[PDB]
């Protein structure tokens, strides 16, 4: 009920929650760098498959390629703009 | 100073909520970009099983296997949802 | 406007934040778990064609399969997890 005590648990509260935002800063970035690595090896994998059709028929089957470049500049974009969430108090 | 603890209270109520959006947006994306994961690898599955039925009526033990990844989807879905609860209102306060 | 209304609304901004924490470490929890069974379907199917070529090539030395390793990824995950366990508020009397 005292004035110092609000200031006091009012700091608390900024210092937590600028806290996590680095944490889930780094979290993001470890997922779009997941989903980079995904996709470069289903992609290998998509054109070895492809490049064994056709040369097995040198001598029917659609394969498919995955492109997740805007989803992965959605998570770098994320990053960024919480950088822009900390929180400043006044005094 | 009543007045500024309100006016620190309502500037981390302010930031709590843009980066409870920004962070349901990123959801989003991983979990589009797991269905987009989970149709591909499962399209290129069916494409290496057609290739070797193909190739075995023209072995038996190429195991080709599929991915499941809906309930993971949902979880995703549902933190959405779930975050969408811990939004504070200014008229709240 | 009145300092019990200021302590309330305070109780009212920590416990949304506490259960934010929560949601977002459970939508890590589940981005991993997606991520593990993603690594495991992936580098099947690759083994699968890798065999297929080879038992062709012994029936194409330009064929390249490469696999896939998440587990840095995925520890970092389970890692912010475990560091926003120490982001929780606790307010006191």
């Amino acid at each position: 009920v005292t004035q110092n005590v609000l200031y006091e648990n009012q700091k608390l509260i900024a210092n937590q929650f600028n806290s996590a935002i680095g944490k889930i800063q780094d979290s993001l970035s470890s997922t779009a760098s997941a989903l980079g690595k995904l996709q470069d090896v289903v992609n290998q994998n998509a054109q070895a498959l492809n490049t064994l059709v056709k040369q097995l028929s040198s001598n029917q089957i659609n394969v498919t390629f995955l492109d997740l470049e805007y989803e992965m500049k959605k998570l770098e974009e994320a990053i960024k703009k919480l950088e822009e969430s900390y929180i400043d108090l006044k005094e």
